[PDB]
């Protein structure tokens, strides 16, 4: 097993198209998340809506439809092939920033003149049910046909709400089975989930993810056998080659540390490289960072 | 030993625009020389031109707005906000030449309400001097401060002009790539992208972005004049075609007459086979 020999600041967020600019732990270290993107086991099994490439992250493709009530997209995978609702919550790469309005900038796939972009404004209201294969939108432009695009920004669902990018959508319409990647639980003994943060335009400031996207593709690519209960990593300064801290990478595909009281990995340099050290017991006792 | 990514072509990103690869092709004129500044990396992992490591750094721009009596523009920085020192441009800077760019940016600092996006409309005329650290733009919005964003679409420089995404800007340059050997054609990895010219509807690049990061990551020694690759169906394990990967960081094939790699399925995986001679003759594909 290896992890990417790439400094953290050259790694991409797995939940928005952006670069990671820092690590942190959640304010409440007992907080449980259930992100659907950035999810992959160490053996290379993609979970939830997680795609392989950073350029599949938080993107949408579909064919425009129009009814008496308004317009929407009948969803496909990002390559235009049929969406696998039977096994995933939404097309691979579909955004997972819950409980907010989305603004998605799309273009028509077969394109002679004029502004080609449409901004699709999507609400996560009662009828938002991407697992069933469609979403509705409003737009100040006139999108038609096969539209492909990327999440541009997010905003509050209602005037005066806030956006909490730590939430995920409700993919179903009702008891509807949506095939969610399971929750990630802080594993105990003072360990905290490490969140990789990126700047992103959130109107009412950073989006967390649990694996850098290149870690995901690395695991898919290697299909490495898991030879222990956890993988001990060192976070190494690439210029001085000093070990800046110990981290644990778990088979289910997330990373923890023991944050120093009043601190944590948010106080570490953001240009370090994670390096696999050894397979260890689930209860390997980390030095605080 | 040298390896290439164990990832099917349709899960690989373009290295010149933020998009996925959806086919391979050869140039209409198989003698055509290109000089792309992104997607450039040697097999040993040496980045060239403006090529960044991550797919989410491809064709992005960051800088501080200046807006004066004389004009508006960006004083460019690197994508992480650190100073750009006058390489052709900051890493990741777009390399789609001879066209207007439309770049959608947000204020990194922003703590205000409202539409956070600005579309920066950029022309490749006189004030376009990214090598010197600035470009000018017009915008129907009001961007201020530290703006970070991504190339959204491109359009003709002048009314009636066409956009040719095989061109690069006038900005250090990564060197031209000349079709090598006998009968070989450079393989171009294509992505759909909003180009508002004619029927063009595509972007070529010479290395998938994940190939670039793979080489940077691996730093493998070059042990021969060229690496023979097989393009393999990952389910049946059949070899679908022979390709040659050159140390300077590009791929060739010998296309069957009237055809070529554009006829191959896009779910195949490149696999290193062996080191071969610079004049190893490929099986037509
Ligand atoms: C005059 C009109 O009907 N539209 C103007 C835009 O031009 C149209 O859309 C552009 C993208 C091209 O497809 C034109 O052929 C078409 O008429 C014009 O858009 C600007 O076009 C410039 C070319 O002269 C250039 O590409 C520029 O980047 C682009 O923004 C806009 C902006 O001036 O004005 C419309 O009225
Ligand atoms: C000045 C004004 O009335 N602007 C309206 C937009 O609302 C502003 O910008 C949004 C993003 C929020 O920051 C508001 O607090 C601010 O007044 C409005 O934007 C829409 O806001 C909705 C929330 O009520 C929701 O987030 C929606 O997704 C977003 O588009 C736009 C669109 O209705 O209209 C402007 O006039």
């Amino acid at each position: 097993l290896t992890v990417p020999n790439i400094p953290l600041n050259n790694l991409a967020n797995s939940r928005v198209p952006a670069m990671i600019n820092k690590m942190t732990v959640s304010t409440d270290q007992n907080q449980v998340v259930q992100f659907q993107n950035g999810r992959c086991t160490l053996e290379g099994q993609l979970l939830g809506t997680t795609p392989v490439s950073a350029s599949q992250v938080a993107r949408i493709r579909g064919k425009v439809f129009s009814t008496a009530s308004g317009k929407g997209l009948n969803l496909t995978e990002l390559d235009g092939t049929p969406y696998h609702a039977f096994e995933s919550p939404a097309p691979l790469g579909f955004p997972d920033i819950g409980a907010c309005d989305w603004h998605v900038s799309t273009f028509k796939v077969d394109q002679l003149s004029g502004d080609p972009m449409s901004r699709l404004d999507v609400k996560q209201n009662a009828p938002f049910a991407p697992h069933l294969g469609s979403i509705e939108f409003t737009s100040d432009q006139d999108p038609t046909g096969d539209q492909l695009g990327t999440l541009a920004w997010v905003s509050p669902s209602t005037s005066g709400a806030r956006v909490d990018p730590w939430k995920i959508p409700s993919y179903g319409s009702t008891t509807e089975s949506t095939h969610l990647a399971p929750p990630i639980f802080p594993p105990g003994f003072g360990e905290a989930i490490v969140y990789f943060m990126s700047d992103f335009p959130i109107v009412s400031a950073q989006v967390p993810c649990t694996l850098p996207q290149e870690f995901v593709s690395h695991f898919v690519e290697q299909q490495a056998p898991v030879r222990g209960e956890a993988a001990l990593l060192h976070y190494v300064d690439p210029d001085t080659h000093r070990n800046l801290g110990e981290f644990k990478l778990y088979p289910d595909g997330f990373i923890t540390c023991v944050p120093n009281t009043g601190g944590g990995p948010q106080n570490l340099p953001t240009n370090g490289v994670f390096v696999f050290s050894s397979w260890v017991s689930r209860y390997y006792q980390l030095k605080p960072v």
